[PDB]
């Protein structure tokens, strides 16, 4: 039993709109956290749907999400949010080209 609840399920972490930064050609992980574990959710950037691929890596975990990208190129660059049934949660992410000379 132990049953007796309002809402279906609510995020925990982070609390507020958090703001992160990083340097082109590096590795950015985001971090979630659920009151339920199994549950479904769908990962948006800069409010559109994220293009799951080599390039964008999308672990789960009991009551844990996470967003993690190999290569965090100029467009990486965004707001993420981890869409679930009951409420959003939103990372701040900007990637900064490191100053390069003229180099290719």
């Amino acid at each position: 039993g132990s049953s007796g609840s309002s809402g279906p399920v609510h995020i925990l972490s982070p609390q507020d709109k958090v703001s992160l930064t990083f340097t082109t050609s590096e590795r950015v992980v985001l971090t979630c956290e659920l009151s339920r574990v199994d549950f479904p959710a769908t990962w948006y950037k800069d409010g559109q749907k994220v293009e799951e691929s080599e390039l964008l890596v999308v672990k789960m975990d009991g009551r844990k999400h996470r967003l993690i990208l190999p290569e965090a190129k100029v467009q990486d660059s965004g707001e993420f949010e981890c869409r679930t049934e009951g409420v959003s949660a939103f990372f701040g992410v900007t990637v900064q080209d490191p100053s390069g000379p003229s180099s290719g």
